[PDB]
């Protein structure tokens, strides 16, 4: 019988907490401090009572729904309630309830992401249909396809913590809606402060244990968001003049999320690398509410395709799996991103059409 | 020799950390926002002070006086200044001296609750006088007989985290205070947010070790809160039409209070009826500052009660002890909330009139 | 071959995550409450792109110059890119990697004191320039020898967790700084609370391992902030006639830096008595931006002398070294002190003149 390590459960406990800040109030105070004053209060709330929901609909299916056993695409209905999951259940090395909780909270970043974004132009109930939608048809089926042993996964794609999972899937979800004046900047600053810190639980807590590769993606995460910063604030002074406090938090969100899906299999150099990259990607991107998914999606991709190259022995990573070339997962990457974009695509159209034909879209 | 476990150790700091973080700045936000502007310098002012005051008198006598070898009420004065306490003395599986800050940090949020509530409209040193008083004749006795081994748990009372003494304890506090315009929502956010998050150290610190139990109370604190606020928020619907970002958070509170003593004791399913159940009677609770009293005694009286229902195994509960009922469980409950009721009564009584006997009570 | 402790990995993870916290938001914000509004946002950007840097500089060289095999002064150029530092290298009961992460937290956090100081009155370039100077020469030759066997080890200097390597060291060169109205008070209240709550991490993940001694740490520093906010408050109102919240978080403040060098090894009494001399000091101090610097660097100095006395059985400390007095440890601190002082001196001057003569110190 496998057997739980009190030292794992500890950590991912703790970094359960820090995911779980992440959004409250992370996202929350981010979105805050640059949506117009008018409506930060319903943001607010639209957030708290959407993280709610989504923490509801996980325990009740959501979880057996994505981590179960199933298909390449969806597991089942077996762990309804957490039924038939003993308390003393294990996975990896942690006892399994941790798990549940972990997963959760990666469910609810990804979705006060979009309602953060989208509670100043939409109908509360068009946007609560729309997680349930969204959660329960794109962010479960994708969750199962990477992380789930689903399609993804066993065609070996490196994404370490969700830059599919989480980031280019809210991205497309949020620009769908969009396609359908930043008055506080320190409480922005404070929100970005949040996300960075709780950002540790989120790439680290990836590892399921506290190990070297824990440690491995927790200094690389520490590194990517450095470089990205840098890359962002020295893009903006070439481009206009001097950086911004926007522009240094945006650099530190461009990184995050460029190093997410590759913080465990890569380099420090790697790292680096990837956070220059993406700052500067980033920074390219806004400049061809929306942005925030421009930051996620572009960043995003960037992470998955780099992930694919920096992950080699060769470039200082833990190395690609047996027999695979870097060519070969440089496809697989390419394919996870084109999948997660179209997947998320259709079920976010559908989502907005089902509550447009419901409740209506735009507020009253 | 009973022996320290290392995983058990970083559990219960960090967790006292947390614990910690629900006062500074937590609590001290919550009420920052709520409380008329003019207030608020005074207020954080009056909460740091007695955060500090109730570290140094656990420190000097409340520890011993709490968790020390006593009777049913009191243990003793033979840990002063931890006197006798070895450094590596083990309690738990984890060392001594991290037991007396966790317990020590509860004592804090306690009186944190208390200040913040009542710093408006009190005397300064008629405060300290009350928080001396108080802190010594009602939080560390009913501590001892819940956790202590005193009274309360010789009776088998479930209590995991402080349903009695945290809660109702303060709210009777507060409400016999309260016996003798929210300027700041994204504050209120702010501080709730933070109290969400420290509660987690709260509810699942209170296992003592990273194990199964600390997992489902971690779970549980998640369900809790999330079916509470929604719970709320659909109570505030109904009745006015819209939810609030003040209901939104006083959900979440609700929730929390509701779950704390049931955390360690029920399954999921409990988890969500506790969660449902605490917002509404909290809801319904401030319909029939002062406030928060409302929330913390109602929610508080309704988790015990609910407690000693579904720790039930038949109800998906971890199982009442051998030879208990659930008839009888639900006894000791309700006798235990009619102590702490009591109990706290009579002296917060004795802490206000010598305090305005001594300073007077009202700001000069 | 050493073998890392899971236990311990995720103590000091959790630990270099709260250690980030103090730097991201919290002393930013700190300031950010402090210094004129006009100045925030700038002051709020220089911080977190000097954060950023400072980040890269140690991944880059930074750690292996302080903690590599070197002389009395500093370490080698041998970990470029943490270059020959295997994943699985392990240090102390840890992977070495977190090392790497910890420390560099410490560099960010002392950087960081300067900046949000100094940032209100210096041109950015100037500034960055200082930086790179500064830490290189100052930060990372004091922590080579405090803490990475140098001079100061090798000759028994007690400072647990940087009473004379962020302290006085951040406090000389910001002085040096100076010699070369306070608009939200909750914002300072706010960052206070994050230092307050990193600075567990801080203190307690000093000990590399989750064991007793950074149980002592921890208790210590919840006694040391304690004692320190009323010896202050106390002070003030002696003074003043009354407290006030600056006042509040300056005597916790206060308490943190002295207890810093301290906390590891001495008792609970020494703890206290620590807390209440740095407080008042520190309130004596800024008697006799700027303020901070008379706050870090006189309780800096007062914890590195009463460390050389409580650090004494006789006084409940852990003890000193085999054949060394109180009055052997007394000259060794003061040795230490007096080097650091100085050392920092002429590398800010430095730091200040090569900016100065590169790009103008004063904003254009």
């Amino acid at each position: 019988p496998a057997v739980a390590d009190k030292a794992d459960n500890a950590f991912m406990m703790i970094c359960t907490a820090l995911v779980l800040f992440m959004t409250i109030p992370g996202i929350a105070l981010f979105y805050g401090g640059l949506i117009r004053g008018k409506n930060v209060l319903s943001m607010l709330t639209q957030v708290t009572v959407t993280f709610a929901l989504v923490c509801i609909l996980w325990v009740v299916y959501g979880y057996s729904l994505a981590f179960g056993e199933g298909n390449n695409f969806f597991g089942n209905i077996n762990w309804l309630m957490l039924k038939n999951i003993e308390l003393t259940a294990v996975m990896g090395s942690i006892y399994q309830y941790i798990h549940v909780a972990f997963q959760g909270s990666f469910a609810c970043i990804t979705v006060g992401l979009i309602v953060g974004a989208l509670a100043e132009r939409i109908r509360f109930s068009a946007v609560l249909i729309f997680v349930v939608v969204w959660l329960t048809l794109s962010y479960i089926p994708i969750a199962h396809m990477v992380w789930g042993g689903g399609l993804l996964a066993s065609h070996g794609a490196l994404d370490f913590a969700g830059g599919t999972v989480v980031h280019i899937n809210a991205a497309i979800a949020g620009l769908v809606g969009a396609y359908l004046k930043p008055h506080n900047l320190p409480m922005v600053f404070t929100g970005t402060a949040i996300l960075y810190i709780g950002w540790f639980g989120f790439n680290a807590g990836s590892a399921g244990t506290a190990n070297e590769i824990a440690a491995l993606a927790f200094v690389n995460t520490v590194v990517a968001t450095a470089a990205a910063i840098l890359g962002w604030i020295f893009g903006e002074w070439a481009l206009r003049g001097k950086p911004s406090l926007l522009g240094a938090c945006s650099g530190a969100i461009a990184g995050l999320v460029g190093v997410t899906p590759a913080c465990g299999y890569i380099g420090v150099g790697g790292a680096l690398i990837i956070g220059v990259v993406a700052g500067l990607a980033g920074l390219w991107g806004v400049t061809m509410p929306c942005d925030v998914f421009g930051v996620h999606g572009v960043c995003g991709i960037v992470g998955c395709i780099m992930t694919g190259i920096f992950a080699a022995s060769s470039l200082g990573g833990v190395g690609f799996a047996e027999g695979v070339t870097m060519g070969h997962q440089l496809l697989v990457q390419l394919e996870s991103i084109a999948i997660t974009i179209v997947w998320s695509g259709v079920v976010a159209f559908i989502g907005y059409k089902l509550a447009d034909l419901t409740v209506g879209l735009r507020v009253p």
